[PDB]
């Protein structure tokens, strides 16, 4: 599956792509404003994620730090990023279909659109100014809007027991971005696409 990752932000982002225990393609790359990075994701990839990282510094060996979405200080991500991170999530070729969604379960850092570039399904978008509107208690000093689980570490926010409901914090993300998961047990906003579709993830799709 091909994913074109486009940075429409006025600022540089460091794109990251991982399945949690491994990089997807090169795993990460710098994307200046307007740059596009095309990656190949292995068919059948289950639980893949693409995100942007902001205010990064990397040395000549690709080791450094990011203010948001840092994946153990690597330019080429092998693991998931440190919240807050808006997430493009996908599972490909799952019983003949692809499943995509955007999630705010790990908070929000950059607005995103995640759409197929092939026929048969619609895209999803979370392009609202979540950082600007972020409740005081969820604001991340390093930038972004944390999810409540990251901030408070409670069974209710983290849905530890599988018996959690929406909260004042999850309702904030849902109000701004109805098309993204706002908590683990949120009514699924997952889109079913034909198996082997191709996609584009666009950071800052509106601005």
């Amino acid at each position: 599956a091909t994913f074109e990752i486009v940075n429409r932000c006025s600022y540089t982002v460091w794109a990251a792509a991982s399945k949690g225990d491994a990089a997807l393609d090169a795993g990460g790359r710098q994307l200046n404003s307007g740059e596009s990075w095309t990656i190949n994701v292995e068919p059948g990839t289950k639980g893949g994620k693409i995100w942007a990282r902001t205010d990064c510094y990397f040395d000549d060996s690709g080791s450094g730090i990011c203010k948001t979405g840092d994946c153990g200080g690597l330019l080429r991500c092998k693991r998931f990023g440190r919240p807050p991170t808006t997430l493009a999530e996908f599972s490909l070729n799952q019983y003949g279909k692809d499943y995509i969604d955007i999630s705010n379960i790990k908070g929000f850092n950059v607005p995103m659109d995640f759409s197929p570039t092939t026929r048969g399904c619609r895209g999803v978008r979370c392009a609202a100014d979540i950082v600007g509107q972020c409740p005081a208690k969820l604001k991340a000093p390093g930038g972004g809007c944390n999810d409540a689980c990251t901030v408070f570490q409670t069974s209710e926010y983290c849905c530890t027991t599988g018996k959690c409901g929406p909260t004042e914090y999850s309702r904030f993300f849902k109000r701004l971005c109805p098309d993204a998961f706002s908590y683990v047990l949120d009514k699924p906003t997952t889109v079913t696409c034909p198996g082997s579709s191709n996609y584009r993830v666009t950071f800052c799709p509106t601005a």
